[PDB]
């Protein structure tokens, strides 16, 4: 019965033999906790798309080779469900490389274990670890396509592959064979690049449908045309029409016009394209996922992007513009639209000092640490995200201080230093290889080692993170290294083994306890954490990894905190592990302490 | 181990031998969804009051004499058990005559029966009946008694009986051994009146602690002399310490201004009195719930009381401003606290007509109709709420306008008339006792009477309602009735059996909302544009009636807890006057959901 194919005749999509175009938004499944999918896509079709968008990212499900996470907010199958459900139909994007700022472009780390390896290419090793991982995502998604009596109505095959440096035709000629072998001759199967022929003449293969991407910013006469002349006959498709755009840390919020995304938009749709919006909603990249761009700099953990639907889910202007542009070509569905969530400002809840990294030392890395002569890289000793501590010996008396530096630039990406106790500062990738240090012959050199996210575009993907070479101490390489794997998840799950297993500050835990009354229909609810006086780190609500702050650059200060992670009558327990400097010295205890406030800040003077 | 008494030479209670002073708020547990009632009493708690007041309705949990409800909405034992769990002491008000802007005072209807009553007096047919069910209440009230470690502190006997004309004081002491007799002889008893000697008169009795209730126009020093008349030892209670002021339909909504309450309530606590303030939430009337005062006039659907907590629950800036006077004498507790519930706008809703009361007789009255030479009351049929169809024939043939009279003025209280099917037009008590008909002879004449509440207040109390006295058409009594009581509460329930004016008619629609959406359902108000007089359901939750027609309330509150998202939801509306439903367009034969109230419409 069921046929979605390209009328090439026509310049038309056909559904079921009937003339079809696509309005569609990007929703990424991974950043958007599962408890709030149906309220963001509902919304999502109340604004007149017939269609979502999303990205499958790779080391989102395959943390540790062989190792699946299928279940919970895991669960893509599910969440393809919903969408069904809902009455969407779905454009899939499962990479294997998806950019995204996301981290390393949704490739695993535990990839670079081959130290040489060429991503995106015909390397044997890199396309044995594609196989694999398709012959379990891609049977998955069979029954879920269209034709099968499922959403999915056209797959994309890897992303962009014209910007990347390698052009290997043999690799995407893999990813087809594959692709076509798991899920049959029928799908529709397309790539996406910028709108230059210069992007085309690399990303572009025969048997897949050759489409563009391009923001407010472009001509799309022009843009138009470049996709034209890879596909002559066929439908017009805008893959990513940029609704707003990236951060970075220490950058100014990015943000678009409403108008200049309505008035875009509607010209796409008058000539007859298809085009999806990206991102539609945004969302946030908690615990480690953000990526980051070269020359270094990290995305930051707010994925709002100034999209029609913001971090929180909310309506906001934007959206209801785009709307009204869509009711112009197409019905939208009759009745009210799902609101905005209500926000709640639980106000300041102090916390105190646990542990340091060092006294926690024993419940961070209970296996014990590796011993090297020279130092290893995270990727070497297993750890694939958040920190690894670097500890050695001063091998010379340094009552004056003594430069501690990475002649190599190989600090990836930065380095909390003590020696004995005492914090001597930081080390950063690119802005400062060198830190003087004091201490006595023989003291504990410390290094704390933060992965601030893998580049995740451009020729640099293969980000190994760490101590990536050499230290040396009065220029003299430092050797005898004992390295400590840190797995924070676990232990602050445990509240750093408490609970049992059933100028700077020393990198410490700090914790606190919230209670919210049980009741009451309308608690709890979503709110933002902020952190007036910390400078650097990471957050956890009920081991619930929240992502980063640093309210010392910003443009990023509040963190969005979901509603369901939060309990009542049981205490809400707050854990903040700061890298740099915490404001809990002085006699004030009141200065140590959070806030919770019920409107975001993402984007300060 | 527990205490809780007045002592008299410090002029103050004294809780576990240690100085006390309750400042309290109303709150009617009959008034408020049971859902809402830890979110309402916790927001009391936060305001830092230290107590709360509350009534006990008798007709709430004795609709038929022996047929008792303390389950769900009407479990008045587990709201105190609540009370206390969350830190409050109870001032406990039950009655048996509580007045409150509620259904005659909060006596049942069925007390009727026995014509010749005298309610609030020691008529013996009167006391057997209070006995009989303070016999049941107050064995339950036993355990929650401060003394037997619940939180009830005080007992209110009767309520402002000063203001009632039978002064009977051999009534008030049964009350007081009846209580004594059920409760023990350490739970402290109380009654109040407006402070004046005039309503202390017959107000007061030996052996009950006397106190007083004003609001912001009174002169507190005067009004706290009165008490001391009574009490020259003790301590200063002000029971009833008005923060707003009750409504009428048709009359201005009732304010008082947030600065007036907050002066009055600052120079009261200084004085170091016992203070309660009536109402700190007021609520909803939902169904027939509502009083009425004389000469007639009902209060409507909403209790909103400009209270500092608003109908439906919202933290308003009176809310706190008492909150930063009561700071000014006690710490408050400490953290956020619960907000104003988020509210959503529905939108518009499209009902189409079910049937017209003339059509579902069946179904309104299963049991067939009562004959009667000349018209019974509601009481007399057995129905006590709602709505009773009269109908007779037409003796002569009426071509020509013939008046339709009651010239006794005994409608009661609002009567829709129609000639074989062609509505008339309104009888209404005190203000429309003719109205001219016309129709062939032997034509079907048919009034259809509502109970639009009764009397709470003053001596017309024993208010039967339904046709009270006869109807004469060309100055001639009209004679054979058949008289149906009508089952609307089932008949909703059962969709109706199917599982100018306009005649009295049944409108239905419905509406979805989704499923997996983490903050819906949420609390709406209903809005009935182009609509005039009626009672609204929804699924088959009878939330009280609308008249947009007269005001000054024109949305009624829809708390989220009835709404569902498994399956659709039903409106029903019983429009008793004129619907916009003839129209070519019906579009216009809906309502609409809002997200904000309008209770104060000019
Ligand atoms: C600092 C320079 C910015 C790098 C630009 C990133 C490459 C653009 N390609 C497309 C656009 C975006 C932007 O949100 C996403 O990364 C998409 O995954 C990518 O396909
Ligand atoms: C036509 C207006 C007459 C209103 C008379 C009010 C009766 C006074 N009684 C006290 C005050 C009020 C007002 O909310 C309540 O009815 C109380 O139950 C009552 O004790
Ligand atoms: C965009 O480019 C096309 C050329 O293909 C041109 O016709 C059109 O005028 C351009 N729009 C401008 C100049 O804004
Ligand atoms: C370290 O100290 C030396 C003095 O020996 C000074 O010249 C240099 O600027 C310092 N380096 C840094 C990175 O502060
Ligand atoms: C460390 O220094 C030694 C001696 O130059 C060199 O052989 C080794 O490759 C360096 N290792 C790293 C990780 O930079
Ligand atoms: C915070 O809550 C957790 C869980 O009860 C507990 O283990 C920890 O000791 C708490 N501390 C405080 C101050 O409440
Ligand atoms: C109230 O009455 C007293 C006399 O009893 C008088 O002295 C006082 O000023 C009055 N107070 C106010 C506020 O009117
Ligand atoms: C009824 O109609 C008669 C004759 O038209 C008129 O005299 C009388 O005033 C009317 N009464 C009412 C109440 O309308
Ligand atoms: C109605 O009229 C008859 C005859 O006068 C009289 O007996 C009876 O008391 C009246 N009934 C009512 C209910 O007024
Ligand atoms: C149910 O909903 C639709 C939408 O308003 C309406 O057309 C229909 O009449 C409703 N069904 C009923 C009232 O049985
Ligand atoms: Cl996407
Ligand atoms: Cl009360």
């Amino acid at each position: 019965q069921r046929m979605f194919e390209i009328d090439y005749s026509r310049d038309s999509f056909l559904k079921d033999g009937q003339p079809f175009r696509y309005i569609s938004g990007s929703i990424h499944y991974s950043r958007v906790p599962r408890f709030y999918w149906k309220d963001r896509l509902l919304k999502m079709k109340m604004a007149g798309l017939n269609a979502i968008q999303t990205y499958v990212p790779w080391n989102f499900h395959e943390p540790w080779p062989g190792q699946y996470q299928f279940s919970e907010d895991h669960d893509v199958e599910y969440f393809l469900r919903l969408a069904h459900e809902l009455g969407l139909l779905v454009i899939l994007r499962p990479g294997p490389y998806i950019c995204a700022e996301w981290e390393m472009g949704g490739l695993p780390a535990w990839l670079l274990e081959k130290e040489s390896i060429l991503l995106r290419s015909s390397d044997p090793d890199y396309l044995a670890a594609v196989d694999k991982w398709l012959g379990v995502l891609l049977p998955k998604m069979k029954p879920l396509l269209y034709q099968n009596g499922g959403p999915v109505i056209t797959v994309q095959v890897e992303n962009e592959y014209g910007s990347y440096f390698a052009c290997d035709f043999d690799y995407l000629r893999f990813l087809q064979k594959r692709f076509r072998h798991h899920l049959g001759d029928d799908v529709v199967l397309f790539t996406t690049d910028g709108a230059h022929k210069t992007f085309l003449k690399c990303g572009a293969l025969q048997g897949l449908y050759t489409t563009v991407d391009f923001g407010t910013g472009s001509n799309i006469t022009d843009a138009f045309l470049s996709q034209r002349k890879c596909e002559p006959k066929g439908p017009l498709i805008n893959s990513e029409f940029y609704t707003g755009w990236l951060d970075h840390w220490g950058q100014p919020h990015s943000t678009i016009k409403t108008e200049a995304v309505a008035s875009s938009l509607y010209d796409i749709l008058a000539r007859g394209a298809s085009v999806n919006l990206y991102m539609f909603i945004g969302g946030t990249n908690f615990a480690y996922w953000n990526g980051a761009n070269s020359p270094y700099a990290a995305q930051p953990t707010s994925y709002d992007y100034d999209a029609p639907l913001s971090e929180a889910g909310d309506l906001t202007e934007k959206y209801f513009a785009l709307r009204n542009i869509i009711q112009k070509f197409e019905k939208v569905p009759e009745g009210p639209i799902p609101p905005s969530t209500p926000k709640f400002a639980y106000g300041k809840v102090t916390l105190e000092k646990l542990k340091t990294v060092g006294a926690a030392l024993d419940i961070l890395c209970p296996s014990g640490p590796i011993k090297s002569l020279y130092p290893l890289t995270f990727i070497q000793v297993k750890q694939h995200y958040g920190f690894v501590l670097y500890r050695t010996t001063l091998p010379q008396d340094c009552s004056n201080p003594a430069p501690l530096s990475s002649p190599l630039n190989g600090v990836h990406d930065r380095a909390y230093v003590a020696v004995d106790g005492i914090p001597q500062g930081v080390l950063e990738r690119n802005n400062v290889i060198t830190l003087n240090i004091t201490g006595k012959a023989g003291a504990t050199l410390d290094l704390l080692v933060e992965n601030m996210g893998r580049v995740n575009y451009g020729a640099y993907i293969n980000d190994f993170k760490g101590l990536v070479s050499n230290l040396t101490l009065s220029s003299n390489i430092l050797t005898d290294w004992t390295i400590f794997p840190l797995d924070t998840e676990d232990a602050v799950r445990s509240h750093l083994g408490g609970w049992g297993h059933r100028n700077y500050t020393l990198p410490a835990f700090y914790m606190g306890n919230f209670s919210i009354p049980s009741g009451i229909p309308d608690l709890p609810q979503d709110t933002f954490i902020q952190f007036p006086g910390w400078t650097k780190g990471q957050v956890w609500i009920n081991g619930f990894n929240l992502g980063r702050y640093w309210p010392a650059r910003g443009p990023q200060l509040t963190l969005f905190v979901p509603q369901h992670i939060l309990m009542t009558s049981a205490p809400n327990t707050i854990t903040v592990l700061e890298l740099e400097w915490a404001p809990c010295s002085s006699d004030d205890p009141e200065l140590c302490a959070v806030t919770f406030v019920d409107r975001p800040v993402i984007g300060s003077s």
